[PDB]
């Protein structure tokens, strides 16, 4: 009775799988911790809710990762391993590599005040390697659901993480949900209705990056008026060029006499472009909050690459937008 399956700690599953555990729960499903006797290691077990949507999305997301693991580059190892699915009590079970904790657990043990710019730039670099990847044109993946809770630790004392979660996926062209992206991480281009394609995901990484650091949502929007009010704060109006071809741009701005594009009023946001990204790093004034001063790895040039490099992921254009390949060549991630 009802979308979830029953799970009692305990139980064993086919006599190859003993429950440990539930993990976790999300609008998919279960996730269970399990030991697989063949294999013979601990597995994450996602149990998707028996409902056709539910059903639909975990069938694009085994397609989209079985079409992965079939490449032979080192780079999909920043992607979760399905290791096996199956239909079990009317219920499709994917079976996962255990990880450790998500971006966001990390933040939270660090009382939101952030991880190190040195370790910041490892999640990053692994990041870009990740979207370059997807980026692969027989791939042409878009995540969809970029945010701390879907990138991962291997192990929790090392450095090694993985994307995971495709329920929400699709590949370049593709219009599916009504609605995508995790709205502190959703592009300008998915708030405006217009097309979007690979590029909204190295968006959404700029955000991750810079919350990582500062231990706080870049653009924590209560809705998509107040999303978009807290982007313009940082970056400034959007161009004119994109403006002019968005559907939803009246959802946010008026266009005037002159052809010059403002905000509307909502019926309480600093002046555009004033809220400087310089001065949320604290490039200048020892980091978020002066916390970082003196400590080493926290220069004002290590700083000025970081901001940099953002703003080239935050770009408005999603045409100049800075691209998997170009961002590994970024000046931050020089030895
Ligand atoms: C030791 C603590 C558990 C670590 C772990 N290993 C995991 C492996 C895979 C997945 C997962 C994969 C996909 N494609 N979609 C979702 N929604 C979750 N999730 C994991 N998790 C997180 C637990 C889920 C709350
Ligand atoms: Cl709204």
């Amino acid at each position: 009775r009802g979308s979830h399956m029953i799970v009692k700690n305990g139980e064993k599953w086919m006599d190859r799988y003993e429950i440990d555990s539930l993990i976790g729960k999300g609008s998919f499903g279960q996730v269970v911790k399990a030991y697989d006797r063949v294999e013979q290691e601990w597995v994450a077990i996602k149990i998707i809710k028996n409902k056709k949507a539910f059903l639909n999305q975990a069938q694009i997301e085994v397609r989209l990762l079985e079409l992965m693991n079939k490449h032979d580059t080192e780079m999909k190892y920043y992607i979760v391993h399905l290791k096996r699915h199956f239909m079990f009590r009317n219920h499709l079970c994917l079976v996962f590599e255990m990880l450790s904790y998500n971006l966001y657990d990390l933040l939270r043990n660090t009382n939101f005040r952030g991880v190190s710019l040195n370790l910041t730039r490892k999640f990053a670099q692994q990041m870009c390697t990740a979207l370059l990847f997807l980026a692969t044109p027989e791939l042409s993946i878009i995540h969809c659901d970029l945010k701390p809770e879907n990138i991962l630790l291997c192990n929790p004392k090392r450095s090694a993480i993985k994307i995971v979660d495709f329920g929400s996926s699709c590949q370049l062209g593709q219009r599916i949900y009504q609605y995508i992206q995790s709205r502190f991480y959703r592009s300008p281009e998915v708030l405006l209705g217009m097309p979007y394609d690979l590029a909204i995901d190295m968006w959404s990484l700029g955000c991750i990056l810079v919350e990582m650091h500062t231990g706080e949502p870049l653009f924590s929007g209560a809705n998509e008026v107040d999303q978009m009010n807290k982007i313009v704060e940082v970056l400034g109006i959007p161009p004119a060029h994109i403006l002019d071809q968005a559907p939803k741009a009246r959802k946010f701005f008026e266009k005037l006499p002159d052809g010059t594009w403002n905000l509307k009023k909502t019926k309480e946001y600093k002046p555009p472009g004033t809220r400087k990204l310089h001065n949320i790093l604290g490039v200048e004034t020892g980091g978020p909050g002066g916390r970082r001063a003196g400590e080493s790895g926290h220069t004002v040039a290590d700083y000025l690459k970081f901001k940099d490099l953002i703003l080239r992921m935050l770009d408005y254009d999603p045409k100049t937008r800075i691209q998997p390949y170009y961002a590994l060549q970024h000046s931050f991630f020089k030895k």
